[PDB]
This record gives structure tokens, C-alpha cells and sequence, in this order.
């Protein structure tokens, strides 16, 4: 009944005034709301009962609408509470506020449906609705001036006046800007820069404020992952402010706006400063809203111990009112927290997208003398993209936590002083004792985290250069030596990881033990000294919850201080890399007087080279090894540092460079032959037909579209060089720089690539060809022969200019191809990985881990179940004598948990890298050939980085959070068992989100992985072929190709971020509902039944614990499920094969001098590479004398290298005997066989280190035998002219020297062994003819008694052999003396030596 039912004839009657009545204004302020409702719901019926742009004042109108909803929800509560004093139900108290609550939601729904459709004239209803109701609240505010500031409804209607007037001022802030009524200029603003037309599906900035906090736009994206899975071009593009190009520009303006390692920090606080400020303000607001939970736990438990308006003191002294106020505080704190998290993470993603483009822009100007001679490697650069940029991004996720922790500590100490008293100071300085100690171990971490990222980096050198040369380590039996070399660095890294793990264990122990020591010294330091300071369950379970909420930042301070040390050395390495070295009449190039140098401080490698290159004519650069050929090619491009002289051109213009070491993309065969050029089919066919690449293309599995490169099918040695040559013949570049292309090709391919190609594709089409070559038989075909000697050019000009003026190098050319009886002239033309993590820990450590974390939280509950038996006894010192022995059992059961977590996380990571390193070495070469090296290196680089450094923290956070959430649901179901009835229809709802989330999580997790991999692959392939890219002038195109990758990675990271925040805000809303339920069923159980009021505070404290640690349990469970995939991949690699190193023969029967007379008898041998392939050799029979010098010649693909590898059992021999010295070769251990036979591969496989290390990694032979085995490799004068002499530094891959001196260094490496069987698999390929003719005469005199099997590149060097093998497609075609083979004149050997004269 309205206006009461007591029948006093005073509220129904209006005599002295119809407006002066105490009632009837409650009857008057409803018809504005029913006016709005009954004219708004027709518009919802006729308009919406069947490229969006926000109106201005959007965030202010939504914030004022939420404040209006909160004040109306308080006014309904004031009406219901003020009715309870009366005898009956006075309807005029709760109905006029309830109708306004029903109409305000309708008003904000109406405003959103108007703004999303751009119907601004339809706001005229909202023009008037915020006037008259405001007017109807104004009279109700001024007729209440009879009751001021001591009655609650006075302040409530004053707030209603202020909110309605503010909404009216925002409403008139729409007509005056987007004019719809009473104006002549309808200033229609544009849609948001057409960001809905470009195909952006992110929609997070272009959403209303309710969908920005609850991520409601994401709720449609989870529902459509169940039907069709999420792919790229379904998450759309990026918005115009989150692109890497526009995030890179604001990084550059910050760098230019200030003209070191602090310049980046001032450049990151200027570009991305206000966004971190905004996220820190969201974190601060969530902190201040978190400091209203314990105030409600104070007020509720303080209530349980003890004119129709209700005073404002007796409103905040109610219990259900404080419960719903705590619920509405948690509901807004939990969304301010996610609003902080999203802004911080999107700022980190924009930072990553900016600094990756800055690193690439440094790469495109990077001098290659940094990579080659000295400082950095390619793996170091791809590490500072993959690891260092990710660490700097992960710092930006926690920088608002670092900025908003001390304000939480300060407000907690002030509120603790207000609640408990000066005894809070007893619990304050102890927390202040946590301030330098968490700094102190920080300094210790700044040692250890600066050491591990040193040592592991060196390990990622020594692993990688092992794997990329693993075949040579499996051919010299050096694999155990290199495995011990990596194990030493791994041991020195595990020492630093122990020193880091001990200090982060004591940091975790400090962060978890300083709160409980504070609780102990505060609660016993209260009842001992100040026994009259009002000890009560209210103040006890308020200050205990404040101590708990001062331990929620300490849940993350250890991870914050762990992550801010890895991001200072990150920006230190980034500043070290960004300020490194950089580059700056019918003739193409006309160098004159130019001294060029590789090292900036040293002798110039080229000296006074005054050359000229004719246009459209083939010019040849010939000379010895180390003579300046590739350096002269790289001085015209500008890669070498110019000291003096001039370099003219035609700016340069693009050339077609094909380097001495071929460089392949991670793309198909077609896509790195055309190389970002227009595809012309006829020119492509003429290119691959002149290169004779078509029969090698047909054997490939997909033909023209098979993914070759590093992360794909491993090609041969000549196929990749022919592809890299074929790239250069497809450019219209008009000047071709063909560095030595005949290294891996044989005679029949080289004579076809020289006739068609260099003489027919580039001499018909008048393109300048500059051909570095060692094949002097093509010296007739040149128009300008350049001849170098020790860097300086010796002579240039035609063959007439060389036979008339030089006449000594000319005769030296003529006696090199034995053409003395001729003339040189120009031609007139859970999972199992979790058990693997738990079985590699050991049962003694695992039972000490499980049964000491269930024992800590069974103690921590008894620490909080006591003080509920104590403070109920406060309404006597034996309660405090057993509280110290429980608080000391929460420290000594904390230290053991924090040490066994890190002990487990270290003992697993030691056991999981040694067991992987010992198994990768034992794997057969077929495993290294098929599977890409990028995967095997990523299991050593990233997964062995997340196992030791991320899982022992994630496991600790997961175990602590899930045990707090389990032990917190077991005591709010003990004090209120009715909560169990309310647990079942909600907790399974948690399951019914998580399953419903997971098919959109595990989908979107696989776009943050399969889009980061091409980004890292592009960063790896832009460094290996940097000189090739900068010579084609494809720097801008490759920068655009970077931007198109990092944008697609950034959008896939942003969608995963938004999905995570969607799930987390839903889980925290369920947690807030848990707090509301467990507060209501504790209050209503203590007011009716007798819950003794301490159990109510206990249940309230642990309900707040559920709200805090439900989301951390969910997040750490998802993070453990993500990080266990690394253990799964390592366990996948750990179950690989073995090469069967044991032999069928006991080592007592193999003599000490095993191949004492190399007497290799081969009978019916046939090899294969894998059991599904054709036999490479077939029925080969050969008998070799104990001192013969057999040579092997044949075409490419005949099986020459398979014959060479058949002695070392690197090919699957399935039929046939190889018997040496009467002892079979299959019944032999592999480390006995391979360490007593030598082989020189065609490719140089030099490792980084020193000359003495590369010649022998064991340091077993003397120093003088490293010189006799260097004098015969034609390198004594080169090594003796080095600064170090011996022990001079060879850098990674051997790039410090040439590709001729590299092959000479591998030849000298094989000559230090005193074995009696030698195999030379085309060793003299990169070496010139003069040095080869010297080297053969020194080798076949010093090794005058050793059996040498020489796979001959140029078959004119093999005529001095005793016997000659001619392979032709498998089986041996000819096997006789070379004179008897040449006497036939129709034999294949006489055919082979005919094409080389
Ligand atoms: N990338 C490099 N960084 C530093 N020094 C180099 C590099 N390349 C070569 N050198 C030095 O410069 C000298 C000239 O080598 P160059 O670059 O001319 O190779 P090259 O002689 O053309 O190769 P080849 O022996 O196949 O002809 C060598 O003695 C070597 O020590
Ligand atoms: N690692 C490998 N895996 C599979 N097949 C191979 C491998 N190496 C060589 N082959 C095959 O063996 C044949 C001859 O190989 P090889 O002896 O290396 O060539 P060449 O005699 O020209 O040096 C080739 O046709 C090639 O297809
Ligand atoms: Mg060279
Ligand atoms: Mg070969």
C-alpha cells in the first residue's frame, strides 16, 4: 500500500500544500521514468524489434550511468531498510527508486541503440528525460530542507540531483556538436577514419565502455570457433594505431626529439608513456577498490557482535547492505584489474612491433664485418629478436604493477592504522624490512641473471655450430669431444642457475614469510602490550584480511624483480647492437686508387685497385686463393669500408649478385629463383633450361613448389648453387656479379651453364657479366680479364694485353691447363609430458614436494581457524602461546616448500638437457638430413630456456594458488554448509565456461605460434643473405615483407590477449558471485542461528581469498598447459634413433694399428640412404693395393660421395663386403672405424675457435706437427702472417677467411692425422688450378705410402693416379690404369679429359 497503511489521514491527505507534502513527491518522481519507459519501448518495438560511430561524451555518459545505477541501488536499499523500522510495507520508499532503476537501464540501452545507428534526432526524448526528472529531484531536494547530511535519503537525492544534472549537461553536449535539433549546421562527424572498412575485426577501441570492460565483443568470437576454426583472414587486420609502421614512427620521433642505454628508456617513456600511465591508474583504482573488502569485513563482523528515515551511520552498520556493497566493489575492482592488464599488454605488443622494425632497419644498414670478422653472429641477432625483445615486452606487462605496488602498501598501512591502531606500526616496519631485502637479492639476481644469459648464449653458439657441422663430427669421431665442450658450458650455466635458484627461493620465502611474521608480531604484539586496545573479531579479521591483501602484490613481486633484471640487460644488448658499425665512358665500375678494408683498424685487404669493367661484356676475375676476388666484388657493392680512392658507377643501381656461398630463401624452388620479380614463364624456362635444373626439379617431391631452404628439404651441394645462379639470370639487372659458380658443378654442367647462360642468355641480352672463376679454360671467352695478386690487381685487359705485356702469368696460364702446344686467344664467336616432468624429478623429491605443500596450507588454515577460537574467547594467554607455534610452523613449512620447488625445477632441467644432448649426438645422419635444423636448435634454445626459468615459477604459483583456492573452499563450506548447495550449480558453470573457452583458446594459441615462426625465419634469412639482398636493392621490399609479418603476428597476439581477458573477467565475476553468496549465507546464518561471529569473519576472509585466487588458479593452469608442450617436444626428440655404435667384433681382435696397409677389397657393395630408396651404388667391385692412389671420376649424381661415405657407414649398406686388412668393416665399432680413416668433404665445415682448435679439438698432437701439416696445405705463409700466428681466431663458420682458405684449413685439419687411408671427396674444388697443382705434388709426395682415394673435380688432376674408377649412374663403368683408359680414345675417361683441355 502506498504512503503507508496505518490510516492516520496525513500521508493520503494534502491540506497545507500539495507540494509541501512529505509524501506524493515519491508519487511524483515516477511518471518521468514511466514516460521514458512507455515512449522508449515502442522505439525498441518499431526500430529494433526486428561502421558504428560514438557520440561525444560517451565515456562520461557511461560512467555517470554506472554511478546513477549505484546510487539508485543504494536508494532502493535505503527504502527497504527504512521500511523495516515501520510496522507495515510503505510502498513509497522502494518503488520510486526501483522504477528509476528499471528506467535507467532502459535509457542506457536506448542511448546505445541510438549511437550504434546514428539517429541523433531520436535523442530528443533523452533531451527531456534528464530535465524534468532532475527537476522532480530538485523539488524533492529543496522540500527536504525542513533533515540535512544526517539523514541518508537527503544525501541520496542530492547525489541523484547531481547525477541527473551531469547527465543533462552531457546531453546538451551532443546537440551543440552533432546538431540534430534547433540548429542550422548539422556538423556530422566522420566515421572513425574508415577503420571498419579496412577489414578490422578487433573492435576493442571501437566499442562502448561496457564492452570495453567486459570484452563483450569477444563473446561472439568464442561462439564461432565451435563451428569453423579460427584462421588468419578471420581475425582480420590491425587498427590504424596498432600497426608496426605507425608504432615505429612514434619510436623514431622520440629518438629525434632528444638528439646510449638511457636514450632508449627516454625514447620508450616518451612514445609509450601515457598508455602505461593509464594502465597504472587503472591498477591504482583497482587497488583502492580492493581496500573496501576488508572495511566491509570490519563492518559486518562489527554488526554481528551487537520520522521514518534511516541515518547514514545506521545504513553502513547493516550487514546485508555491506555485503552487497562489497559485492559491487569487487565487481568493479575485478574489471578495473583486467582493464589495467589489457592496456599494459597492448602497450607491450606495440613496443614489440616498434622495436622489431627498428632492429630490422638496423639490419638493412648493418656492415657485414660485424658478423664475419668479430663481434656478433647471426644466432645472436635472431636471439635478440626472439628472446631479448620478448623479455623487454614482458617487462612492460609488469611495469604498472611496479608503479602501483607502493601506493597499495601505503594505503594498506594507513587503513591498518585506522582499523587496528598503533600496533599496525608493529606490522608496518616489518613490511618495510621487506623493502631493501627484496632489493638486496635483486642485486644478487643482477649478478646471476647477468651470468646465465652470458653462458647460455655461448652455449647457443657451441650447440649450433655443432649441429650445422654434425656430419663432419660424425666423420672424424669428434662428436664426444664436442659434446663434452657443450657439456662444460652447460655445467657452467647450471652453476649460475643454482646461484639464481637459491636466491629466488629465498626471495619467495621472504615474500611469503614476511606477511605471516607481520601477522604474528602484530597479533601477539597487540594483546601483550595494549590489552585495552579493543580486541574483537571485527578488528582481528579485518586486519588479517588487510595483511592478506598486502600479500597479493607479494605474490607477484618476486616475478617482477625476476623479470626487470632480464630487461635491463635486454636494452643493454639492444643499445650495443643499434650503435654498431654501418655501411655508407662505356664502363660500369671505374674504381681508381681505392684502398678497401674489412677490419676498420688494420691493414687494407685490397690495395690500390684501379680497375674498369666494360658494359655489356663478360669480364673475368682470376687469381689465387686469398688474392682479393670476392673482396673486389664486395668493394664495388659498397660492403667494404673505403679508405681512399673513388668508385664510379654507370648511385649504384641493382646488380645480380650470386655469392661464393649460395643463399636460399625459406620458400619454394620457384619463389627463390624468381626472387620477388615478375614471373615470366618463357624467361623462367630459359633460365632453368640453361642451368640444367629441370632433371633435378623433376626428382623433387612437388616439382617447382617444394619448400627448399633451412626449414625444408635439404638440397645437394650443386643444386643450391645452380638455384642461386639461376636467381641472378632472372633480373634485367644489367650487371651480373657471378662469384665463383663452378665450384660444385662438374664439367658437363659447367660447360652448359657457360654456353647457355653466361654466353647466350647474357650475351644476346646485353647484360654486363663479371665472372669470378678458377676454370681458366673459359679464359678465351672473356673480354676483360682481371688478374689479382695479394689484394692488388696485377694486370687487366684482354688476352693480347696479357700475352704481350705480362707474358709470365700468360705462360703460367698456358702451362696450367697443359695447353703449351696451342695458343690462348679470344674466341671469334593430462599429457605424458607432465609425468615425464614428474618422473625426471624423483620420488624422494616429489613426495617432499607434495606432502610439504599440503602441510603448509593445512597449517595456514589452522592459523586462521585459530583467532576464531581466540577472538570468540575475547568476549587466556594460552590462546597466544599456541598461535606462535602455529605461525612458526607456517614459516618452517614455507622455507621447505620454497626450496623444494626450486630444487625440483633445477634437478629436472639438469636431467632434461643432458638426456637430450646425449641422444641427439647418437642419432643417425638420416635424422639430421630429413628433419630441419631449426626445430632441433629451437628445442635447445627456447624449450631449454622455458624449462629451467619458467616452469619452476609457474609450478610454484600454480601450486600455491590452487591450494589456497582449495583450502579456501573447504572453510567457507565448513562455516556455512548451505554454501555447498550453492557450490554445485555454479562451480560446474566454471567448468562450463572453461571447456567452452578452450576450443577458442587452443585455436588462438596456434596463431601466436604459426605466425611467429615465419617472422623469426625471415629475421634469420635476412642476415645470411644480407650482401645478396643489399646488392639487388631489395631493402625496401624486404622491410615491407617484415612489416607484413609483424602485423600478422601482432594481431594474433592481440586476439589471444583479448580472449584471455574475456575468460579472466568472467572467472573473476564468478568469484565476486562466490563472495556475495558466502557473505549472505554467513550473515543470515549468524543472525538466525548462532555462528559465533568469528566464523563469519573467517568465512568472509576466505571468500575474499577465493575471489583473489580463482583467476590465478585458472591462469596458472593454462600457463602450465602451455609450458608443458616444451617438455612434450623435448620428450619427442628424446625418443629418436641410435646409430648402433657397438660392433659385432671385440676390440681385442682389432689390432692397435688397424689400417696398417690400406688394402680395401670391395665385393658386390650396394648402398642406399634409406630403406625406401633406390640403390645409389650397385654391384661395385674394386680391389685396392696397399699403397695405390685410386682416383674416382664421373658425372654429378653417379654416386661419388656415396662411394666416399660407404667406408664410414654413413650410408645404409645392405649388401656387399668392404674388407680392409682382412677385417670386415661392418663388424667394427663406429668410433674405431671413423677415427682411423680420414675424409675431406667438398664443403668447408670450419668451427669457431682458434687455428689450433680447428686442426685438433683434442689438443693431443704437438705444435710442430700442426705446421708440417700446414706447410703441405699451402697455408704456412698465410697463417704465419696472421697476428696470432697459431691460435688465431676463426669466427663462426670460418667467415674470417675466404672460401679457398676455408677449404685449405679443412685440408690441413685432415692432414694432422697419421692414418693410412685417405679419401678426398672433391677436395680441390674451391682451390685454384695453380695452388691445386702445387698441393697435389706436395700431398702425393708426403703421403707417398698411404692409400689415397681421390674424387676428382677436374679430371686433369687425376691422370697421375695408379688406377682410375669411372662411375656412371651407380656401378663402376671403367676400372683400369689412366694411360690404358686414355689409349682407348672412345672411353668415358678420354671423353672426360677432352672437355677440360
Ligand atoms: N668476410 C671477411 N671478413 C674478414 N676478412 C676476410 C673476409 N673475407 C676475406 N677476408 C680476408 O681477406 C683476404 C681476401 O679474401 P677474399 O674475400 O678475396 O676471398 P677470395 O680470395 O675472393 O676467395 P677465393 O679464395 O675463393 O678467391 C683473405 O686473406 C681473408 O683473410
Ligand atoms: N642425403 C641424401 N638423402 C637421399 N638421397 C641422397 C642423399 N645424398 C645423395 N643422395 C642421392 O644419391 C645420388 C648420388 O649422390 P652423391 O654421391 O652425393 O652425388 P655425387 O656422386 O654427384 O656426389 C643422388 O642422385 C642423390 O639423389
Ligand atoms: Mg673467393
Ligand atoms: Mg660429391
Amino acid at each position: 500500500a502506498f504512503c503507508g497503511s496505518e490510516n492516520h489521514s496525513a500521508a493520503y491527505r494534502v491540506d497545507q500544500g500539495v507540494l509541501n507534502n512529505g509524501c506524493f513527491v515519491d508519487a511524483l518522481n515516477v511518471v518521468p521514468h514511466v514516460f521514458l519507459l512507455f515512449i522508449t519501448f515502442p522505439i525498441l518495438f518499431i526500430g529494433w524489434g526486428s561502421t558504428w560511430l560514438h557520440f561525444p561524451g560517451h565515456n562520461l555518459r557511461w560512467i555517470l550511468t554506472f554511478m546513477l545505477l549505484f546510487v539508485l541501488v543504494c536508494e532502493i536499499a535505503e527504502g527497504i531498510l527504512s521500511d523495516g523500522v515501520t510496522e507495515s510495507h510503505h510502498l513509497h520508499l522502494y518503488m520510486p527508486a526501483g522504477m528509476a532503476f528499471m528506467a535507467a537501464v532502459t535509457s542506457v540501452v536506448y542511448y546505445h541503440n541510438i549511437e550504434t545507428s546514428n539517429f541523433p534526432k531520436l535523442l530528443i526524448a533523452l533531451l527531456v528525460y534528464w530535465t524534468l526528472a532532475f527537476i522532480t529531484k530538485t523539488i524533492k531536494f529543496v522540500k527536504f530542507l525542513d533533515i540535512g547530511f544526517s539523514q541518508l535519503r537527503f544525501c541520496l537525492t542530492g547525489l541523484l540531483v547531481i547525477l541527473y544534472g551531469m547527465l543533462l549537461l552531457v546531453e546538451v553536449n551532443v546537440i551543440r556538436v552533432r546538431r540534430y535539433i534547433f540548429f542550422k549546421t548539422p556538423r556530422e562527424v566522420k566515421p572513425p577514419e574508415d577503420l571498419q572498412d579496412l577489414g578490422v575485426r578487433f573492435l576493442q577501441p571501437f566499442v562502448n565502455l561496457l564492452s570495453k570492460g567486459t570484452y563483450w565483443w569477444m563473446n561472439a568470437f568464442i561462439k564461432t570457433a565451435h563451428k569453423k576454426p579460427i584462421d588468419l583472414r578471420a581475425i582480420g587486420k590491425l587498427p590504424i594505431a596498432m600497426r608496426a609502421l605507425t608504432n615505429y614512427q612514434r619510436l623514431c620521433e622520440a629518438f629525434d626529439a632528444q638528439v646510449g642505454a638511457r636514450a632508449i628508456w627516454q625514447a620508450l617513456s616518451h612514445a609509450f608513456g601515457r598508455r602505461l600511465v593509464l594502465s597504472s591508474t587503472f591498477r591504482i583504482l583497482a587497488d583502492l577498490l580492493g581496500f573496501a573488502g576488508p572495511l566491509c569485513i570490519f563492518g559486518i563482523v562489527d554488526h554481528l557482535g551487537k520520522v521514518y528515515f534511516v541515518s547514514s551511520q545506521e545504513f553502513l552498520a547493516n550487514a546485508y547492505v555491506l555485503a552487497v556493497l562489497l559485492f559491487l566493489a569487487l565487481l568493479l575492482q575485478r574489471t578495473f584489474l583486467q582493464a589495467s592488464y589489457y592496456v599494459a599488454i597492448e602497450t607491450g605488443i606495440n613496443l614489440r612491433g616498434a622495436i622489431q622494425t627498428k632492429i630490422y632497419n638496423k639490419i638493412m644498414h648493418l656492415s657485414t664485418s660485424n658478423l664475419s670478422m668479430g663481434e656478433m653472429t647471426a644466432g645472436q641477432i635472431c636471439n635478440l629478436v626472439a628472446i631479448d625483445t620478448n623479455q623487454l615486452m614482458w617487462f612492460f606487462f609488469l611495469c604498472p604493477n611496479l608503479w602501483a605496488m607502493p601506493v597499495q602498501i601505503i594505503v594498506g598501512v594507513i587503513l591498518l592504522y585506522y582499523i587496528l591502531g598503533v600496533s599496525a606500526l608493529i606490522g608496518a616496519a616489518v613490511i618495510i624490512l621487506l623493502a631493501p631485502v627484496q632489493y638486496f637479492v635483486a642485486t644478487k639476481l643482477s649478478q646471476a641473471q647477468r651470468s646465465t644469459l652470458e653462458y647460455s648464449n655461448e652455449r647457443l653458439k657451441q650447440t649450433n655450430e655443432m649441429l650445422r657441422g654434425i656430419k663432419l663430427l660424425k666423420l672424424y669421431a669428434w662428436e664426444n669431444i664436442f659434446r663434452t665442450r657443450v657439456e662444460t658450458t652447460r655445467r657452467k650455466e647450471m652453476t649460475s642457475l643454482r646461484a639464481f635458484a637459491i636466491y629466488t627461493s629465498i626471495s619467495i620465502f621472504m615474500n611469503t614469510a614476511i606477511p605471516i611474521a607481520a601477522v604474528l608480531i602484530t597479533f601477539v604484539g597487540h594483546v601483550s602490550f595494549f590489552k585495552e586496545a579493543d580486541f574483537s573479531p571485527s578488528v582481528a579479521f579485518a586486519s588479517l584480511s588487510l595483511f592478506h591483501i598486502l600479500v597479493t602484490p607479494l605474490f607477484l613481486l618476486s616475478s617482477v624483480v625476476r623479470s626487470t633484471v632480464k630487461a635491463l640487460v635486454s636494452v643493454q644488448k639492444l643499445s650495443e647492437f643499434l650503435s654498431s658499425a654501418e655501411i655508407r665512358d662505356n664502363c660500369c665500375v671505374q674504381i681508381m686508387g681505392g684502398y678497401f678494408t674489412w677490419t676498420p683498424d688494420g691493414i687494407p685487404t685490397l690495395s690500390n685497385i684501379t680497375i674498369r669493367i666494360p658494359r655489356g661484356q663478360l669480364t673475368m676475375i682470376v687469381g689465387q686463393v686469398g688474392c682479393g676476388k670476392s673482396s673486389l666484388l664486395l668493394a664495388a657493392l659498397g660492403e667494404m669500408q673505403k679508405v681512399s680512392g673513388a668508385v664510379f658507377w654507370s648511385k649504384r643501381g641493382p646488380v645480380a649478385y650470386a655469392s661464393q656461398k649460395p643463399w636460399l630463401l625459406n620458400a619454394t624452388v620457384e619463389e627463390n629463383i624468381i626472387f620477388e620479380s615478375p614471373f615470366n614463364k618463357q624467361r623462367y624456362k630459359m633460365v632453368i633450361e640453361a642451368c640444367s635444373l629441370q632433371p633435378d626439379i623433376d626428382i623433387l617431391p612437388h616439382g617447382d613448389q617444394t619448400q627448399i631452404g633451412e626449414r625444408g628439404i635439404n638440397l645437394s651441394g650443386g643444386q643450391r648453387q645452380r638455384i642461386s645462379v639461376a636467381r641472378a639470370l632472372y633480373q634485367h639487372a644489367n650487371v651480373v656479379f657471378l662469384d665463383d659458380p663452378f665450384s660444385a658443378l662438374d664439367i658437363h654442367l659447367s660447360d652448359h651453364l657457360m654456353q647457355a647462360g653466361i654466353l647466350e642468355l647474357l650475351r644476346d641480352d646485353k647484360r654486363t657479366v663479371v665472372l669470378v672463376t678458377h676454370k681458366l679454360q673459359y679464359l678465351p671467352h672473356a673480354d676483360w680479364i682481371i688478374a689479382m695478386k695479394d689484394g692488388t690487381i696485377q694486370r687487366e685487359g684482354t688476352l693480347k694485353d696479357f700475352q704481350r705485356s705480362e707474358c709470365q702469368l700468360f705462360e703460367h696460364w698456358k702451362t696450367l691447363m697443359n695447353r703449351q702446344d696451342q695458343e690462348l686467344e679470344k674466341e671469334t664467336v593430462p599429457w605424458r609430458a607432465c609425468a615425464k616432468y614428474l618422473s625426471s624429478a624423483g620420488i624422494l623429491l616429489l613426495s617432499l614436494l607434495v606432502f610439504s605443500q599440503l602441510l603448509k596450507h593445512m597449517v595456514l588454515v589452522a592459523i586462521d581457524y585459530w583467532l576464531a577460537k581466540w577472538t570468540d574467547s575475547a568476549l587466556q594467554t594460552v590462546y597466544a602461546m599456541v598461535f606462535t607455534v602455529l605461525c612458526s610452523l607456517g614459516i618452517v613449512l614455507c622455507l621447505v616448500t620454497s626450496v623444494t620447488v626450486e630444487w625440483t625445477g633445477l634437478k629436472v632441467a639438469k636431467r632434461l638437457h643432458r638426456s637430450l644432448l646425449n641422444r641427439i649426438i647418437l642419432a643417425p645422419m638420416r635424422f639430421f638430413e630429413t628433419t630441419p635444423l631449426g626445430s632441433i636448435l629451437n628445442r635447445f634454445s627456447s624449450d631449454c630456456n622455458t624449462i629451467d626459468q619458467h616452469i619452476p615459477s609457474t609450478l610454484e604459483c600454480l601450486s600455491r594458488s590452487t591450494l589456497l583456492c582449495v583450502s579456501a573452499l573447504a572453510v567457507i563450506s565448513y562455516v556455512t554448509p548451505v554454501f555447498l548447495v550453492a557450490l554445485l550449480p555454479l562451480a560446474i558453470v566454471c567448468y562450463f565456461i572453461q571447456k567452452y573457452f578452450r576450443v577458442a583458446s587452443r585455436d588462438l594459441q596456434q596463431l601466436d605460434d604459426t605466425t611467429q615462426l615465419p617472422l623469426l625465419s625471415h629475421f634469420a634469412e635476412t642476415v645470411e643473405g644480407l650482401t645478396t639482398i643489399r646488392a639487388f636493392r631489395y631493402e625496401a621490399r624486404f622491410q615491407q615483407k617484415l612489416l607484413e609479418y609483424t602485423d600478422s603476428n601482432n594481431i594474433a597476439s592481440l586476439f589471444l590477449t583479448a580472449a584471455n581477458r574475456w575468460l579472466e573477467v568472467r572467472m573473476e565475476y564468478i568469484g565476486a558471485c562466490v563472495v556475495l553468496i558466502a557473505a549472505v549465507t554467513s550473515i543470515s546464518n549468524s543472525l538466525h542461528r548462532e555462528l559465533s561471529a568469528g566464523l563469519v569473519g573467517l568465512g568472509l576472509t576466505y571468500a575474499l581469498m577465493v575471489s583473489n585466487y580463482l583467476n590465478w588458479m585458472v591462469r596458472n593452469l593454462a600457463d602450465m598447459e602451455l609450458q608443458l608442450g616444451a617438455v612434450k617436444r623435448i620428450h619427442g626428440l628424446l625418443k629418436t634413433e641410435a646409430e648402433s655404435y657397438e660392433g659385432l667384433l671385440a676390440p681385442s681382435l682389432i689390432p692397435k694399428n688397424w689400417p696398417d696397409q690400406g688394402k680395401i677389397q670391395i665385393q658386390n657393395l650396394s648402398v642406399r640412404y634409406d630403406s625406401s630408396l633406390k640403390p645409389v651404388l650397385k654391384h661395385v667391385n674394386a680391389l685396392i693395393a696397399p699403397g695405390q692412389k685410386i682416383g674416382i671420376c664421373g658425372r654429378t649424381g653417379s654416386g661419388k660421395s656415396s662411394f666416399s661415405l660407404a667406408f664410414f657407414r654413413m650410408v645404409d649398406t645392405f649388401e656387399g663386403h668392404i674388407i680392409i686388412d682382412g677385417i670386415d668393416i661392418a663388424k667394427l665399432p663406429l668410433h674405431t672405424l671413423r677415427s682411423r680413416l680420414s675424409i675431406i668433404l667438398q664443403d668447408p665445415v670450419l668451427f669457431s675457435g682458434t687455428i689450433r682448435f680447428n686442426l685438433d679439438p683434442e689438443r693431443k698432437c704437438s705444435d710442430s706437427t700442426l705446421w708440417e701439416a700446414l706447410e703441405i696445405a699451402q697455408l704456412k705463409l698465410v697463417v704465419k702472417a696472421l697476428p696470432g700466428g697459431l691460435d688465431a681466431i676463426i669466427t663462426e663458420g670460418g667467415e674470417n677467411f675466404s672460401q679457398g682458405q676455408r677449404q685449405l684449413f679443412c685440408l690441413a685439419r685432415a692432414f694432422v692425422r697419421k692414418t693410412s687411408i685417405f679419401i678426398m671427396d672433391e677436395a680441390t674444388a674451391s682451390i685454384d688450378m695453380a695452388t691445386e697443382n702445387i698441393l697435389q705434388k706436395v700431398v702425393m709426395t708426403a703421403f707417398a705410402d698411404r692409400t689415397v682415394v681421390t674424387i676428382a673435380h677436374r679430371v686433369h688432376t687425376i691422370l697421375s693416379a695408379d688406377l682410375v674408377i669411372v662411375l656412371k649412374r651407380g656401378a663402376i663403368l671403367e676400372f683400369d690404369k689412366p694411360e690404358k683408359l686414355l689409349s682407348r680414345k672412345d672411353s668415358v675417361f678420354a671423353s672426360f679429359v677432352r672437355a677440360d683441355k
